């Protein structure tokens, strides 16, 4: 049960954010990178790459697209059931902070 909805004024453009988490190991960046590419152009994907420790690539990415619309179509078409390397991916909006700015935008 996670309900988050709330915050100030909604804003014009909203959140656009694609997290997929529950990732397989077998999943990498290019992995991801076409997987939702294919459904539009993505802004960036992010994805963790084993680092000197413990756990090399986490159940965690992060994926941009390039306007709203491509990232709710995407979110959605994959959202519903996504399954990969036998696992079922969980498409979810990254969650924000709100953050309230004191000067204004000259410009």
């Amino acid at each position: 049960g996670s309900s988050g909805s709330s915050g100030q004024v909604p804003k014009k453009q909203t959140t656009s954010k694609i997290l997929v988490r529950n990732i397989p190991f077998q999943a990498n960046q290019r992995e991801i990178r076409e997987l939702f590419s294919t459904f539009g152009e993505l802004k960036t994907v992010r994805l963790p790459k084993k680092m000197t420790g413990t756990g090399a690539h986490r159940g965690f990415g992060f994926v941009d697209f390039i306007t709203k619309q491509d990232a709710k179509k995407a979110f959605n078409a994959l959202c519903h059931s996504t399954h990969l390397y036998g696992r079922r991916l969980v498409l979810e909006w990254a969650d924000s902070e709100v953050t309230v700015q004191s000067g204004p935008s000259s410009g």
